[PDB]
């Protein structure tokens, strides 16, 4: 019962086919904000698939398109198009960063920003500077900036149903490895846990411009081929036979993590998390019962021998619990009644 | 008599120390647009020397500070300031690109858009979006999108009185190379000429992130120390003494230049110039008289030959004729006329 305009980041298809996190949560709430009445315009890519209204700058993803050399010209021509139509809209739900907050004080639409991404000592000045806005965090301990105007916490989520569950893993037993090969993201981590363990790891993700010095170094050198096993990029059906299979997924983050979407994905495939208690971990996992959060490799290599214990359908049933879509999309709705409302 | 606002990028003071075009420019038209009496504010580092108003959202040039890694912070940081106060000016001058197209759509005070890039692939489509704005050219040349609404060609200026005139080159001679190493401006091309004319080459310049392989490729392994030479950037001082002091300056540009105001600093010095025939050199260079237009490294090198018959002193008179801050600022003031009037 009221027009929304989701603003979406380019660089993936809403939804991905393979990686894509922020591309993932606007896929989930925007097709299931349609199925609640509401009229819906979505700002993605020009491939996305919703039942919603698309408006796109361009018509493919652009971190694997060849012919694109400069992302921010889109990002732009896509703030240009929503904030041109603001009053086609009761609300603006933006989740491509600070690069929203200098329209929103020229529009007179309400505008909500959904951080899902960690606070750098640059972007705090520009946060800062607009921290009378309506910013929605995906964690708490992402909020280390308080000067900020947080209307809510909306934990993030995923179609459980889409998951395969896993009742046993693997006949012989290995970890896996999920998400983009950054260090933000430990890789090098799993791969001591692994062989200090004795037990196989098998990675998929994508390696980035950013990461390929990082890549060439300190991963790609110990990419065995029997012991570590590296299948670039993984789209839903690959990441959930890799997790499903593996015992435990390692999560040996060495970074302020906003939340960790294969953190639940793992989960729901009923395979625990081993992770590093940083950022929104804790409030992920349920230390002892969905996994085991620990402060060092070898906190995680002693976690994983204390692994099989735990019961893998309460994994599935734990992300049933609190990170569905039916709830993170009536708490966005709690967020947009909040806003128009406390104008 | 006008309220003027000057959008400057945030890479280089403004003036700059050493490199920086955009920035330079800014610096010659705000304080002779103060001098004739308008209302200037000037938007820029906070370590730039102006007499107008300056507003700053970060305290020094950003390319050389260590402490910044999204620059893209600071310039949304500044788009916002600029047009939350719009109705403060009767004009905004951006020379910050196309990140500030969008924000033209949303404000009443009318923008005007000097170009100083080239035309890409990708921006192509954001410019055509917004095509019916006040855009600028610096070079008739620049004009690949002819669908644009060019107000006007304005060349750009230097402050001629600043660089030293030189009525004899050095006594053992030797040829110059001025700008940023890149591929674009062909310094390796440079040294093609140098070993096949025989004397010596002295370069200077900046190698920022992008062409760190290039230069360490293409450029680095053939610097001598005696017949290629490299004293990594120059200030104003060094580079006049470095232009002056030579017979010619080589610009083997490689690349749609948008200007290149290295050839008129040159000629400014007395120095001709022998470039390609690419982008604005032939609306920059008379070709016989301060310079060569060129087309191959044989063509440079045949060119070299005709280089101490040129006259010098007719070099900096040509800069004082058709490129001072006086006709630039003047013409630009025009444009503002035009732009105010027909709204
Ligand atoms: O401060 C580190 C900085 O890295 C970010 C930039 O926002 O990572 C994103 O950009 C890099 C590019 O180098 C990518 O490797 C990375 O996958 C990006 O992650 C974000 O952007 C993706 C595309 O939209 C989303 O799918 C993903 O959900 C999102 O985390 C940030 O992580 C961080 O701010
Ligand atoms: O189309 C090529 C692309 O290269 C640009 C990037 O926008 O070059 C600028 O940034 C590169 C680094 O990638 C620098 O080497 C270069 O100095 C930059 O040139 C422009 O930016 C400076 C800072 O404002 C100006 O001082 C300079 O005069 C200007 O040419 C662009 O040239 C272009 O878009
Ligand atoms: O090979 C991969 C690697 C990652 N992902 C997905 O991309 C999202 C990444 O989100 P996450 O929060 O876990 O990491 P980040 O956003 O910080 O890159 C998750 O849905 C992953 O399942 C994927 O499909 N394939
Ligand atoms: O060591 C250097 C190298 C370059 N420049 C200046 O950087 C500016 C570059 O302007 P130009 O148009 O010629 O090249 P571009 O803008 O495309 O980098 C010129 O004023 C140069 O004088 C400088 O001062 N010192």
């Amino acid at each position: 019962h009221m027009r929304i305009a989701q603003v979406a980041p380019l660089w993936e298809r809403v939804p991905p086919p393979a990686y894509g996190g922020v591309e993932l949560v606007v896929s989930l709430l925007t097709e299931e904000l349609v199925k609640r009445g509401h009229e819906v315009t979505l700002f993605a890519s020009g491939d996305s698939m919703t039942q919603a209204k698309l408006v796109s700058t361009y018509p493919h993803a652009i971190r694997l398109d060849p012919n694109v050399q400069e992302y921010a010209v889109y990002e732009a021509l896509q703030l240009g198009e929503v904030f041109s139509r603001a009053n086609e809209f009761d609300v603006i739900h933006s989740h491509v960063g600070y690069t929203a907050l200098p329209y929103t004080s020229l529009v007179k639409t309400p505008v909500v920003h959904t951080l899902h991404g960690r606070f750098t000592a640059d972007n705090e000045r520009i946060f800062s500077q607009y921290r009378n806005q309506n910013y929605v965090s995906i964690s708490h301990s992402q909020r280390q900036l308080r000067e900020l105007n947080y209307i809510a916490t909306v934990y993030n989520a995923i179609a459980v149903e889409t998951h395969h569950f896993y009742p046993q893993p693997s006949d012989p037993p290995y970890l896996a490895f999920l998400g983009r090969l950054s260090p933000e993201k430990g890789p090098h981590h799993a791969i001591e846990i692994a062989k200090r363990v004795g037990i196989p790891l098998r990675m998929a993700g994508k390696v980035d411009r950013v990461d390929r010095d990082y890549f060439k170094e300190l991963i790609e050198p110990h990419i065995d081929g029997e012991f570590i096993q590296f299948i670039g990029e993984a789209d839903h059906p690959t990441k959930n036979a890799l997790l499903g299979g593996a015992i435990a997924m390692l999560f040996p983050i060495t970074w302020q993590e906003p939340f960790g979407l294969v953190m639940i994905e793992s989960m729901a495939a009923g395979t625990p998390v081993v992770a590093i208690a940083k950022g929104a971990a804790p409030e992920v996992i349920e230390h002892g019962k969905t996994g085991f959060l620990c402060h060092s490799v070898e906190d995680c290599v002693a976690a994983v021998a204390q692994v099989p214990q735990l019961d893998r359908m309460a994994c599935r049933d734990y992300v049933w619990q609190r990170f569905s879509v039916e709830r993170m999309v009536s708490e966005y709705e709690a967020v947009y009644d909040t806003v128009l409302a406390n104008t």
